[PDB]
DNA sequence: GCGGAACTACT
DNA sequence: AGTAGTTCCGCG
């Protein structure tokens, strides 16, 4: 089909380029493209070229890059502006893909690897590569084959080859546990030497060459570790060979005790799985290992295997390797689940840059703007830099710490964005200045009209209202393309269920998958073909039919994440459209807008409920509010109400009839007065919560800005068949906090909210005695020690010593002079547990090695000495209380049922 | 490291 | 205790 691109490099004066051929076969190519920029005119030379602010330019066509390049430093002295696309690679991309780009990834290669290094010093630096790779597993996405390259006969031991008949038996038999569903795909080849070993990996590299590479954590460690290593031992010519281009660029970096290198391979794109995961997750994990990770969003367990991880190898190498495959594999079942890759292909080629610019907002924007203007004979504007400073942000009401019985809260549709195409904002639709009074006497309507031709914010800026601007006019297309792909998938998820039904009656015999496109419902002449195709045409059409739904899905992921990230690029100093006043214009709108909407709503319920000065908005996000019905529902006296499902049902409705319309009402005022182009906030109730219908929950809490606890019943409009806990920063997951607490301090808010004081209380008394009873290593901790030498001093902690440390000293103490104790080394792993005042060890806490077991020289001590008391109350109280104190509650009761016993 | 949450440590 | 100063994630 249409041709499209895999990388695009610049390497001096030619563009380097590796796309997939019109017959779908993977092409590599070399361009001395030759660029063009652009300079101010006279009104007399002005041709079809303008700027986006009307006034002319005229073209002018380099030899090469380098002649461009050094026009524009030429340009500067002068003092003259240099318009014009000035990375050239995005400029050829363009140019020489002038259409929407419809990509095929299953023609595009993917590869994932992982390797293995054993240490017996500390964790190995990738920087130095002075350990040797025994083990290196990479999986092809176009072979679907994992191809593992097993070490033999190093200098920390040699063994016995990897056994795939094994590997697949139950671990209750020796066997390993690999998936069934990849022992067929993988591909075992053992090395005697690692100079060898090495050379066959690269070998293999060339003759598939990866377009996009992954891995977890590739990226700090992997790729720097391997090219290091090869560099190490053959030479950085000879290592340089992991790109394609036989190009790369070792950037360095240090911070104190810490240092790593990052290896740019030219001509082809590394998108670490990691780094993907923590940006379009969109979800907080406390930790970012492959091991957590693949737990919560596999359900699956930590590969267990005993003894120090550094000798795992030569202790026993049979599980060693299979757990290299699986790891590789965890990473393959969570892209095949949250489709991350997928993602970034599909903006990046929406954008057309390459696609590890995904990472950067700036990239990716000054792209969509760049070509949406090319198609128009427009020239961009060129980049000039800004002393970076802050401006107002987002307003944030400080709520009164306490507890809210009813609540239902209203959000404001894309607020930014939207901000932005209702003022008109842009660099080149400013038009004047106003003279400005404070913000409250905007909110409340005392100032004047600041004016009645020009479009304004709070700040003092004034926008044209006659034409549509840059920016704005990009954010509906944008806006627009979605509402397109949404119909694609729901077209498409339709007419999949239409073969489906259809394969509940295969018809015997020999046809074919009708020619049709499925991002529109199906004819009713292709209705009735379906119900006589066979079972293998049918089949084939609902992989085609199930194809184009994600397609259309990914498309508008894309698109929102897109608008979202928008406001990103306006308030960064480096962003092509940047200008300080126009950031500040939408950060201070959006302020007053909600601030304005606030006295509005607590306007229209005071009267609602004839009552005066009331307040009901208790909470303001900075595009949210949240409103206590509470007065809402005396008004119905609460005894009225069938079921829980009743009242909610009842606010559902009072909000849409009711609130929703004096909201519009309120925000149209608001549009007028300030002289807005276009009505854009629109502010529709998302959530509702309170406590089960004749209870004595209360509902939910605040303790401050950004904390608190919701008991959520509806959401937008799906009802919940089990009321849902709403939890913001109240710190109910620390990586500090074992396991039980962190399940524990979840129970008491839940009870708080849904049952009450009283249950609260006896949970509480419940847990104190569990907790109490719990094994130690559950309760202990983890890190490592990698700088406890310096820390030492004459065996006890040095100055500003880290806890974790402390007890690696109080344990080094209490080995001395033992050779079966396990000890502690540089860069390991380690337990900390805090001891009691008064113990044996002499200090407050005693550390020892994670990979074998208390010595039984200290065990019963420890045991004896742990201070239980100190953590109940650290990581379960102190926070505990934080609620029940805001909330207005008691954990436990001061006085009770004995003091009625006159002893 | 990055950027930075997220932990000591001090006037 | 706010405000200021450190560790350090993820990788064997
Ligand atoms: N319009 C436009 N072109 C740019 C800018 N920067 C570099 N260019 C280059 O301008 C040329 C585009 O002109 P083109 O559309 O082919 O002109 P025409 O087709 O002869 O009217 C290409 O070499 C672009 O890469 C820019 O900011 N605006
Ligand atoms: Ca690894
Ligand atoms: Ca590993
Ligand atoms: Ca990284
Ligand atoms: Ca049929
Ligand atoms: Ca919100
Ligand atoms: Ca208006
Ligand atoms: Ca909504
Ligand atoms: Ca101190
Ligand atoms: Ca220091």
């Amino acid at each position: 089909m249409k041709e499209f691109y895999l990388t695009v490099e610049q390497i001096g004066d030619s563009i380097f380029e590796r796309y997939i051929d019109s017959n779908g076969r993977e092409r590599t190519r070399e361009v001395e493209y030759k660029p063009s920029l652009f300079a101010h005119c006279p009104e007399s030379q002005a041709t079809k070229y303008f700027d986006i602010y009307g006034k002319p330019c005229t073209r002018k066509l380099f030899a090469n890059m380098r002649d461009a390049s050094q026009w524009i430093k030429r340009m500067e002295d002068i003092g003259l502006e240099a318009l014009g696309m000035d990375d050239f690679k995005l400029a050829y991309l363009s140019d020489t893909y002038n259409y929407e780009i419809k990509y095929d990834h299953t023609k595009i290669r993917v590869a994932n690897f992982d390797i293995e290094v054993t240490s017996p010093d500390g964790f190995p630096e990738p920087s130095q590569a002075k350990h040797p790779i025994d083990a290196i597993t990479h999986y092809d996405s176009i072979d679907d084959r994992f191809y593992v390259f097993d070490l033999l006969n190093s200098p920390y031991g040699n063994v016995e080859e990897w056994s795939i008949e094994i590997a697949a038996k139950l671990q209750e038999q020796g066997g390993d546990e690999v998936p069934s569903e990849i022992i067929d795909k993988i591909i075992y080849m053992p090395f005697d030497n690692e100079k060898e070993l090495l050379m066959e990996y690269l070998n293999f590299w060339q003759q598939k060459t990866p377009v996009i590479l992954t891995g977890w954590n590739v990226e700090s460690f992997d790729i720097p570790y391997v090219y290091n290593r090869i560099k190490n031992i053959f030479g950085e010519s000879t290592a340089k060979r992991l790109s394609p281009h036989r190009k790369t660029r070792v950037k360095v970096i240090e911070n104190m005790y810490g240092s790593r290198e990052i290896i740019t391979l030219f001509g082809i794109s590394v998108l670490d799985y990691i780094d993907l995961y923590k940006k379009f997750s969109f979800t907080n994990q406390p930790s970012y290992s492959l091991d957590y990770i693949s737990e919560f969003e596999l359900n699956v367990g930590k590969l267990k295997y005993d003894g120090p991880i550094s000798k795992l190898r030569e202790s026993n190498h049979q599980r060693y390797i299979s757990y290299n495959i699986i790891d590789v594999y965890r990473v393959l079942q969570i892209d095949a689940k949250r489709q991350f890759i997928n993602l970034s292909l599909d903006m990046g080629y929406y954008a057309k840059i390459q696609i590890q610019s995904v990472f950067s907002p700036i990239k990716t924007w000054d792209a969509i703007i760049f070509n949406s203007l090319k198609e128009q004979n427009k020239v961009i504007p060129q980049g000039r830099s800004h002393p970076v400073q802050p401006y107002p942000g987002a307003f944030v009401k400080e709520p009164i710490p306490n507890r809210y019985k009813y609540v239902m809260s209203f959000d404001l549709t894309s607020l930014y964005p939207s901000i932005i195409r209702q003022v008109n904002i842009s660099p080149e639709t400013i038009a004047g200045t106003f003279k400005v009074a404070p913000l409250h006497d905007y909110i409340n309507a005392v100032a004047e009209r600041p004016s009645d031709v020009y479009s304004c914010s709070p700040n003092g800026m004034m926008y044209y209202k006659d034409r549509d601007g840059v920016v704005p006019t990009e954010i509906t297309k944008v806006f627009n393309q979605r509402k397109e792909h949404k119909g694609y998938m729901l077209a498409a998820q339709r007419n999949g269920e239409i073969i489906k039904e259809a394969l509940h009656n295969p018809n015997l015999s020999v046809d074919e998958p009708l020619d049709v496109d499925y991002r529109f419902d199906f004819s009713d002449e292709i209705k009735e073909k379906i119900k006589k195709l066979s079972a293998k045409s049918l089949n084939e059409m609902l992989f085609r039919a199930q194809r184009t739904e994600v397609a259309g899905m990914t498309a508008q992921i894309n698109r929102k994440l897109l608008i979202n990230s928008l406001y990103g690029a306006l308030g960064n100093v480096w962003f092509r459209y940047y200008d300080l006043r126009n950031a500040t214009a939408i950060t201070t709108f959006g302020q007053m807008a909600l601030q304005w909407i606030e006295r509005k709503v607590n306007e229209y319920l005071n009267e609602v409920c004839g009552t005066e000065g009331e307040a009901f908005v208790l909470y303001g996000d900075t595009d949210s509010i949240y409103v206590s019905a509470d007065k809402i529902i005396d008004k119905v006296g609460e005894s009225k109400f069938r079921d829980t499902n009743h009242w909610v049902d009842f606010l559902d409705k009072f909000a849409r009839e009711r609130m929703e319309p004096a909201i519009d009402r309120g925000f149209r005022e608001m549009c007028e007065y300030m002289n807005n182009k276009q009505h854009l906030m629109f502010m529709d109730r998302e959530a509702i919560a309170g406590p089960p219908l004749g209870s004595k929950g209360i509902g939910g809490f605040w303790t401050g800005k950004k904390r608190y606890a919701l008991n959520v019943w509806d959401m937008e409009g799906t009802r919940y068949a089990e009321p849902k806990l709403k939890i913001m920063g109240l710190e109910t997951q620390k990586s500090s906090t074992p396991k039980a607490v962190q399940k524990a301090l979840k129970e008491c808010i839940r009870r708080m909210l849904q049952e009450g004081e009283e249950s609260l209380q006896e949970y509480f008394k419940e847990f104190e005695k569990e907790f109490r009873q719990l094994n130690y290593i559950s309760i202990a901790s983890v890190s490592s020690a990698n700088n406890i030498a310096k820390y030492d001093v004459g065996g006890f902690p040095g100055p500003k010593c880290p806890f974790h440390i402390r007890g690696i000293l109080t344990y080094n103490r209490a080995i001395k002079g033992n050779i079966d104790a396990p000890q502690v080394v540089e860069g390991e792993k380690v337990y900390v547990l805090p001891l009691r005042e008064g113990n044996p060890f002499g200090d407050k806490c005693i550390a020892w090695p994670s990979g074998t077991e208390i010595t039984d020289l200290i065990k019963d001590d420890v045991l004896h000495w742990m201070d239980y008391t100190v953590l109940l109350e650290k990581t379960f109280i102190k926070p505990l209380e934080g609620f029940t104190s805001a909330a207005k509650l008691d954990y436990e009761k001061k006085a009770s049922l004995f003091d009625m016993f006159d002893f």
